[PDB]
């Protein structure tokens, strides 16, 4: 049975860190559901580029649970994320049922907002450190990717690949995320 | 005065090798036109991120000259690209007037079939090597970005960082390349 990732899609959002992932876990035969935090209408992403989602959260909310729920970032976007009242709901019903959450960037501190995976080893970005580590409620990681159990997070738009193939090892295996990253042609 | 980019959006395209692009060259102070090649309406990508272009190009052509034409890979983008009389034009436009043309992935393959930059030494997904080959109009190369004067290839959705910040630093020079680098936490 095919795995399934819900994708939450803020304005604000980074670009690279939304399709990098969206597109490495379609290769990797994972169902994604690109879903729009504000509805169903196209999102203009951090730096304009103009997304279309799949389903507004409200539907694909509807259609879960997921086996990720996968949080980009971009400042703006993880404040958006951060803001939603569906979106902490979201969070602990994944959290609740045992589900991995993956978050990029700044989206890690939508977990801080939420109140997810306290206790955790995490990283973010550099510039969102601060705002991430405000009452000491993780560990702080400068790794690429860091997976404590069920929260995997990782750094900037240049570590989206391996955050999105470390996405894919945790649901289908090495092997598949082997197989999907070759054809990429990453160093 | 800022650098222009015409960024050549066809159904089928490599997402990541699209938004990669655009969102770098935006972060150097570019000004990028992702241009519809159908028109003005949503692009349904190589997996199913929908992108919704700033103009059509029909439009966008209007408004350059630009610094330089992008042209993403994604086998079924490529070839979209491959068969248009629209981009035949601008391509040769680009070449008279001494213009950068970059292309990634399969997208070095409408080069072929547009008769553009013929001597050059090209990159190209592995996959793409054969076609681009054909006739042996173009020397071939491994490097990951390969830039034969106005003529810059690169290999594949994990080379898209490398080709985005070889293009910048065509444009903008070696120390905006490197400014605009160090936020995305590449390896």
């Amino acid at each position: 049975a095919s795995k399934r990732a819900l994708v939450i899609l803020a304005k604000g959002a980074e670009e690279m860190e939304t399709v990098i992932p969206v597109d490495v876990m379609r290769r990797a035969g994972i169902k994604v559901t690109v879903a729009g935090l504000a509805g169903k209408d196209p999102v203009q992403c951090s730096r304009d580029v103009v997304i279309c989602p799949d389903a507004s959260l409200e539907d694909a909310k509807k259609e879960g649970p997921y086996d990720v729920v996968v949080l980009p970032g971009g400042n703006l976007g993880a404040q958006n994320l951060s803001e939603s009242a569906a979106v902490k709901e979201i969070l602990k019903e994944q959290e609740n049922r045992k589900g991995l959450i993956a978050a990029i960037c700044a989206g890690p501190t939508a977990l801080l907002a939420h109140e997810i995976g306290f206790g955790s080893k995490v990283t973010t970005h550099p510039l969102a450190k601060d705002k991430m580590m405000n009452g000491g409620h993780y560990t702080y990681s400068e790794n690429r990717v860091e997976k404590d159990g069920l929260i995997l997070t990782s750094r900037g738009p240049g570590t989206s690949f391996e955050f999105a193939l470390a996405i894919v090892e945790a649901l289908n295996g090495k092997e598949v995320a082997a197989q999907v990253k070759a054809p990429l042609v990453l160093k």
